[PDB]
């Protein structure tokens, strides 16, 4: 190892990942973050102890990884702003930029350029973030457990073997929290008809979630499998169960994850 | 973390608080579980590394805890061949039965003040449950504090005032893991539909569901509050969040509570 590492931009996202790594002892020497306006800058300058700049060009400079986290709007700009700085050099780019494909990336960069394309979540804030993750041709191996490495400082990490694939990311883990969101708030108000206060249902519903997300996760089971572990036959589970499989749930998701991603396919930009 | 413990039973509840337990740092040494056929103890001695015996008494005879972790319509009789033993000592009994209220079990037992009502679930193996908690007055303050040292070590504790509280509790945190199992189920197969492989899909809908409970769990705003600020307009989420919202699913999990505690008080009819 030996990545200098800066981020454009020093907004939410890039404080998810800088703390992140911070937090996972990566060396804050090795860090810079470039933010246009001062304020923001004095965080990832006075409590993670990182370089910071208000000059994109002198941050980007002598990085191995440049990551993009500026507003969408703002991606063409500093882009053009380091076309110069980072022509022929292999440094990789991590773009965070919603809907901006890498073609895209590349019309402004360069055609050579080395860019990985990510597609973190909210979660990314709670240190329980999803991200998927696309290679371009030009980066080599090295890059991707590098790309993928700095995005597992703020949760776990995936990729696809096309560019196409994000917005089906961005429609399950992208938009995912949303729903269980809406989720957790029927079953908060549905124990609330019952007689449990608004505060119990709240507490019970999120620990819920969380328990059967943690236990997903750190089991061999499938959630087939750990639903049968809460079912007894002809038990009360049983018949709560029996009534969610009347609402039809997978269809339901099949038709709101296709809405998302025909949305995101009209939103991406080529 | 010194008491005895027996759990009566040793199935899918059983199992996931003792593995809950040992994860804690538990000592094996100080769990017992027993169960009526012989196969599901196997897991208990060969990975837990804790008792394991098939008589009842046996198992109950030293614990300075017992928890009943058998099908409530099995309580009864656990209960009676055991209550000589319990009552002998002070010896904390702790039921896991849904529909099961202590009044009952206190007939069981001929005795009410070692009684403590528990509603745990199945992530409790993984240290992230939740329990509901209920003791009538007769039950003193360190047995009941007894109780909720051993649940609070596999995750959050409630104690409620009332038993139908508990039973609503079994209703929402109880059976509530499956609710979240089949929504991840049914969520990643939607994402597997569109095309993305199974693990990828797994994964993604795991990790979503974890970092959004985390994000309500991290903070003080409602989780409507959460959805918002998620949801811009005209934007991917907010398409696929219009097409959830006409599943009426407010009205689905009202429906699949109720039916829940409907079935609830059926097996309590049942239970004497
Ligand atoms: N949906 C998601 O959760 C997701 C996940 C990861 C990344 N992203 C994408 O990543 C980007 C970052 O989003 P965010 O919410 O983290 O950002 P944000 O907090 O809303 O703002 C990003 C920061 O970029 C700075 N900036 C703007 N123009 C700049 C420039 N020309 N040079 C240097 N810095 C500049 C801004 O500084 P000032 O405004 O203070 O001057 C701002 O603080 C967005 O484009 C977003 O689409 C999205
Ligand atoms: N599972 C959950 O998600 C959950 C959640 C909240 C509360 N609970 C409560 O926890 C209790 C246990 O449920 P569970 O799902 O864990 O049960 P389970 O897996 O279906 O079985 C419990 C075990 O008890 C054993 N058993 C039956 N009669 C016995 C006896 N007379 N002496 C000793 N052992 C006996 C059974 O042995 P065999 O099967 O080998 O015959 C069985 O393995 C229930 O009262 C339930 O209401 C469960
Ligand atoms: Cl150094």
């Amino acid at each position: 190892n030996t990545s200098n590492i800066t981020f454009i931009g020093g907004g939410n996202m890039a404080r998810n990942i800088v703390v992140g790594l911070i937090a996972n002892g990566y060396d804050p020497n090795r860090i810079c973050v470039t933010n246009r306006s001062l304020d923001k800058l004095d965080f990832f300058k006075e409590k993670c102890g990182v370089h910071t700049t208000q000059d994109n060009r002198q941050g980007a400079l002598n990085a191995d990884v440049v990551v993009l986290a500026v507003k969408p709007h703002q991606i063409k700009m500093v882009c053009e702003e380091l076309k110069d700085i980072l022509s022929e050099t292999k440094i990789l780019v991590i773009s965070l930029a919603v809907g901006v494909t890498t073609p895209l990336i590349e019309k402004w960069l360069g055609k050579a350029s080395r860019i990985v394309r990510a597609m973190p979540n909210t979660p990314s804030s709670v240190r329980a973030g999803a991200t998927g993750l696309f290679a371009n041709e030009t980066v080599d191996k090295d890059q991707k457990n590098l790309a993928e490495s700095i995005m597992r400082a703020v949760g776990l990490v995936i990729w696809v073997s096309s560019e196409d694939q994000i917005e089906k990311i961005a429609a399950l883990s992208g938009s995912g929290p949303a729903y269980i969101f809406l989720i957790m708030e029927a079953l908060q108000e549905a124990a609330e008809q019952l007689g449990l206060t608004k505060e119990t249902a709240e507490l019970l519903t999120e620990q819920t979630v969380l328990g059967a997300a943690r236990m997903a996760l750190e089991t061999e089971q499938s959630v087939v499998q750990l639903r049968q572990f809460v079912t007894s036959p002809g038990g009360t589970t049983e018949q709560a169960i029996k009534v969610l499989e009347s609402g039809n749930l997978r269809e339901l998701f099949i038709k709101a994850l296709t809405a998302a991603v025909n949305r995101a396919k009209e939103l991406s930009k080529t």
